[PDB]
């Protein structure tokens, strides 16, 4: 379950690094920082200045967005609460 | 069901991309990239310059912003996690 | 209900309007547009310059945030989705 | 409950406060203004500059976007509503 969402994750942060590395020519920790901000709808820095980019970005957000919300609600009700809540036993 | 909240996304996404190509002067695959970033909530560039743009885009988030979310929201629960909760199956 | 939702918006909006006018020296409209834009997470342009304006978006953005997504929740639900559901009836 | 998302919230914010004043070296209200949007998902400003912040904030906004809805969404529900719902009553 979350292992699954967890893997979904990282393949669709990889796919957008590679893309924006080799299309807007950025070195890769950018690249994934750029991924990671507009999936969790943080933000979207540098942004992409060829039409290509801008398209896939656009691509990009509405398949991935449902994606990266399923994994962080997962994350931190099936993970982070847990271990609180348990934590919070006496 | 899906269908129809992927025709009002379109829609939505058609007027504001005419909307910012005209009024904001923005090249349309700007307008566009504009117009999906704002309602998904992820960013806002190129920022508008005149004030009815930011009238606009102010009335533009308030009414899309719901509509652009169920789109996503069904488009991965209906659409996305089938293809996967299915592909699952041994 | 939704009218409640829709007041208490209204006032939060120029309570902002109102504040970054003033303390930040914006013009109403990019006051306002400031006000919309970061309570609906979507960005924060102008980013505020004084420590006073700092201060205040943080706190604004934890009180805002949870009024504004309830406005547009039921607007879309209690008032958009009806519009279209019954609409949709042949 | 409430006490505690807050209690973790505000540890959240300390810490992402220290790590940006020291490897950033943001003004401390800087630094905690950085962390605020960026768990909130409004925006990220100004953005990292060095590639340890750049990881930081990628690990930040997976970790920390849970707790901060969390605390959001109930301070919403359960503080918000309460004070709204029953000063609602002739
Ligand atoms: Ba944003
Ligand atoms: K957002
Ligand atoms: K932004
Ligand atoms: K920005």
């Amino acid at each position: 379950e979350f292992q699954v969402l967890f893997v979904l994750t990282i393949l669709t942060l990889i796919s957008g690094t590679i893309f924006y590395s080799t299309v807007e020519g950025l070195r890769p920790i950018d690249a994934l920082y750029f991924s990671v901000v507009t999936l969790t709808t943080v933000g979207e820095t540098p942004t992409p200045q060829t039409d290509f980019g801008k398209i896939f970005t656009i691509l990009y957000i509405f398949i991935g967005i449902g994606l990266v919300f399923g994994f962080i609600h997962k994350l931190a009700v099936n993970v982070q609460l847990p271990s609180i809540l348990s934590n919070l036993v006496p």
